[PDB]
């Protein structure tokens, strides 16, 4: 789950707490990563929903462009393709939450539809005139600012505010150095867990080399540096010659 | 209805007098949940008070259905159309229909419901046959329908027979004193939903609300007062559980 | 029907000379439901009064159904066409059809007009059959129609056979003297249509009305009027009482 | 049908007198108007085919594209709409004489096939591979400049040759002042005769407030004048206050 | 046949009949006129085919695009409105000439099917694979610089080079003057004994008329003038009176 | 056969001579030509596949964009059109050599296509999946600079190295004078032997004519001067008026 | 591979580290046959030796069969689909395969690409069934993915999936030392192919051969290497056999 060490991470963390015992809709802004849904999770595990499931879709990675077919679901011959009926994200969250990852890529006729949802508190598949009642608890993230996303007549204002009610801005790596230490360890670790090996020291300018970094690409340019020092390091003790950045 | 504003109890003067009428009254201003309510306060003042109320948002339909809601279909009147569905006009029969955001209609559309009003009936989708209506209507746009039609965007004709009396509800910060109710009835209908206490708003948070212009209006009242909450632990809302924009 | 301007008088006296013939006439001026009372003026003042009055707006008509309308359809004659259905020219046999707003017809629907006129047959999209035709045929226009001709919009051959005797209803600020005989028209039909007691219109309110330029015509005058009677309270309509855009 | 008076306008009628007797195909020239098919005729009934049928289609008025189908005929089912047979406009005029008014208003493509029935002396159906022979004498008009529509590339040199063996221009009313009291006399007469009505006389500023107008409209405009006149006369004697022009 | 009397025009019915008696294309090149399928008529003959079929094909005067299908053939089928099989004009011309006129028109597509015909002196129809066998001589025309049209890649040059083995340029009126007067003669005699009416001749003082007049529309124009000559003349002798010019 | 006298075309055929031995793909280059299809024909039967069957085609003169059809070959209905099964041209030239002439007219699809046939040493017809072993040696041909044509991204990189691999660029006509002569008198042989005729002898003068004439067109456009100059010559002794340049 | 220059055997050395491991290569680079022989290099010192190599090229498959062929279809998928047919990831299985020319795949295919990496498992087209993959990801580009990322033409989260471990393959002038051991193994095998002796290359054809900067890489090395073969008539190679551009 979440391991942070920054101060701002860890206020981050105690307004997370305070908004997972609600129902209260939480937007992720922030560069585009991984923790987004880590922290979604923890926002799930630590609300009165811990025991529900919890449904994750990103709308940025949907081929065929099957999102709103994902989202709500659809009968058989609702569109060219759909040789099936199939329940939507909505459906298999039902008592728990769904997390809408990157949502600003939804088209305004799909947000139009979303904000009924939210509305209504009911979903209706495609090709379908029943309606399903709904117990699900939205959350949803995004990497750019939806307030000008707004005024570029690219998002729909009412569903802005409906899903702003309690956003919260998961930084750049480089705004929070003090998490880089425990996140690089954590991924050393995580990795030698995968295939039985025991964990390796790192050493002191291996950490100098990675805090000092900027981190361009986040998280998941520090999961690529960590896994590529422990190929040249053949799973032992990294040093800073076995960490490559862009540099 | 929750107002004190002076300026906003005129409005409400004028509504009373439109209530007891059959007249077309059309709610200008920005967009938002008040023109949604001062619609049904008319309905509920209005000699059609216990007649049904019918509301449709024109710049909320999705798949492009506004057309076929109002006026209803029969099957298979267009490629999906799998089955007869009454039109809203039809469920607001003896009563009232709103058409929130009125200026999403296309021109063609326009010419359906100028139809619709001067007709007093109404025909589905791939159909023929005509109803008769009873309904009173009213009407929401946050654009100068004048400007709108000079704009080659809006039938003249239809204008001044929706245009008989413009109600202006006008944005949250020329009406202040109507914000702290309004934060106290947010707060109120939305603990009340939760089955949770209703907690009360200090001094200085208020003075931190009637202080903000409010771009977003009800809207992001009603967002600034959830999160207060949220920040308070449903506690009394205090100004360090106000956060506006920075 | 209902003026008093000297202006306006010579005009329905003019309206009478070809009342007692059958030419087409062409009714000019800003576009409004006056022209359609001269009309039926003409109509009931022609030898054909006892005949039937049709009446058609060209600038109105829903999903591009005007050539539809007009003409007629046998069944199947377009994707739509589920029925066989009379055009707006049968219906008007023996009597007089009212073409208003001519100018909104697209060239190809002009020379079928034209075709009409002047061989005094009909044809229905997707018959090849011709039906005699008795009928009186006036127009009209809220454009300069040898100007709209000039611009390639409107057939030359057209213009001059539906020219023949053109009258220019003119706009309501050039014929102010009917301001106040119309206003008072438009509270006697509108109170008389909803079951109250007419009301009298005060000295300042005419003042009022009589020196507003009325942009909107009698479509706009309609308006102030219904409003001030909503303010009035169906009672004597005071200068407070007309609200116009000034 | 005819009514002259100026010397330039009989002039040209003694040239119509001439090709009346022969075969050839004459181009009518001049701005539109009715005096163009009464001189048509007037060319038929002093032509040796005058017992033969007259036949008249205006190119620039027939509506829904018909313009092919009309001259040329077509079978059932030689194009969406076709469900019967019919005969063409050249096979109605079969032994007598044809009139493509405003024949300007031909595709280079129609004008390719007139120009084979010119020449084969044939015209095939829409959808038919049948030829039918045809005696058939060929009259045109137009209001443009051929030669000019010619050398613009929207009309073919050679069918310019064929119809333009005799033209004759009609000119514009200005052009032939001296037509226009016969005119108007003329278009008073048979209004009157139409109704039964005994014809009335007009006055000489009547006369003088007709002459000295332009008339751009021609004869079509002319004809609405007088018939305005007569409505304020009431059919009585036309003054110099009836003829409403422009002002 | 060939009415000429110009020594242009002399020594190019001199070379005419050099080619005619051989099998080689011959592009006749110059101003679009009828004067051309005189000499293709001419060639034809005076050539060892003499007694076999001519069929004369205008690439201009085709309408409804079916240039290759007439040239071609077809096979019931091949195209919309193909209601029956029928043979090209390739195959109308067997063991006799074809003249290709206008052969400027043909796009690019149907060229490249024109040049496998003269390759593989083999034919197939539309919608057919069946191959004939040809046994044609091939004449053809054009009225533009051919050479200029390759350049502009109009015209395959390939092709181009096919045809141009023995370029004939039969030039205008005006630079073949002596022609005139000979033509203006013939064109009066076939023209009275198609009407049956006896032939006139034409005043010296409208010779010298009809000779200092440029023809921009060549003998095609002189045609005009002396049918419209005719007409006024009442089929009497011309006078210069009688010859109207454009000019 | 091939015929030249010049000092760098022997070169040529000497390069040519040595490449035929082997299994290359040999790319002939220089202007477009029939002289490149008759080294092509001398490649064949100089190489160890001599006996072997010979097919050539041009891919820019197949109409109706049957070019990728015609080589690779379809099943029945694997277009609309393909009424039946067609064996491709790498099938007809089984165990021999195929000419790809013009080969830059393959766009960048059809070139992928003949990629994969070159390295699998494999066809496979359109509409079908089972392939054709293949033992065809590639010859091919362009009238362009195939570097560029790669540079300008319409020529795959990869296949011009493959084909590339022994270019050979045969000249233009004026670059190779002393080709013309020996050319011209062979060209007036076969043209004789076709007919049955003895063969005339060329004058000094006309070879001279012949020499100095830069043939733009090469050696179609020479073909054409030996054409005309054997009908004006009526097949007998060519003299230098016989010989009609472009000037 | 024949490799002799310090920064090949520098690579080689790398790419024996990231071999046995199951990490996505990235092998860049101008394009070649090198990368494909480096990618069964790693394949051969992998683990995964004995498993199945399957290699395809992103940028050489005709009819935009690119998808098909890699995920696979089920019969009547798409309009051309006659049969069911698996792909090339399914043909991979326990072992390694080669996308070859990664950046020519459009976004969306890098979607579907992306999952399969992330999920370890790939549905056929038209097909809803999801097959278990054990299969190892190589992959090459002939382009700056980082720029290209930038450029908006690649998935910057399938980038950093491939980025883990890239070994840039440099261009033949960048490698000297390889030329004459390359040279003389493209000579080995085309004459071993071709059933001739192998011949040698003269000291002179060597030095000039290396002072050629090679844009064409290996692909025109090969090519030059033919052509030389013709012209010494399958003797040994000489500097008049070498022909570059001159």
């Amino acid at each position: 789950h979440m391991v942070v060490a920054d101060t701002k991470s860890l206020k981050l963390l105690a307004l997370a707490d305070k908004v997972a015992k609600t129902d209260a809709n939480v937007m992720i802004l922030g560069p585009s990563g991984s923790g987004k849904e880590v922290m979604s999770r923890y926002i799930h595990n630590a609300s009165p929903r811990k025991e529900g499931p919890f449904i994750a879709i990103n709308c940025a990675a949907i081929p065929d462009n099957m999102l709103e077919a994902t989202l709500f679901g659809y009968e058989k011959g609702a569109f060219t393709g759909a040789v099936q009926a199939c329940p939507g994200k909505f459906e298999q969250a039902q008592g728990g939450t769904i997390l809408l990852d990157e949502i600003s890529e939804m088209d305004l006729n799909l947000q139009a539809k979303l904000l009924r949802v939210l509305q209504e508190r009911e979903v209706e598949r495609l090709g379908s005139r029943k309606s399903i009642k709904l117990d699900v608890r939205v959350l949803a993230t995004s990497n750019r600012d939806l307030k000008q996303y707004v005024q570029a007549g690219h998002f729909r204002e009412d569903l802005y505010y409906r899903l702003n009610v309690f956003p919260l801005t998961w930084p750049a790596l480089c705004e929070r150095k003090d998490d880089i230490e425990p996140l690089a360890n954590h991924l050393i670790e995580r990795h030698c867990k995968k295939l039985g090996l025991p964990v390796p020291s790192i050493a002191p300018n291996a950490i100098t080399k990675l805090l000092n970094y900027p981190w361009p690409g986040n998280v998941a340019e520090l999961d690529n540096v960590v896994q590529r020092a422990l190929i040249l390091s053949e799973n032992g003790h990294i040093q800073s010659e076995h960490i490559l950045l862009e540099g």
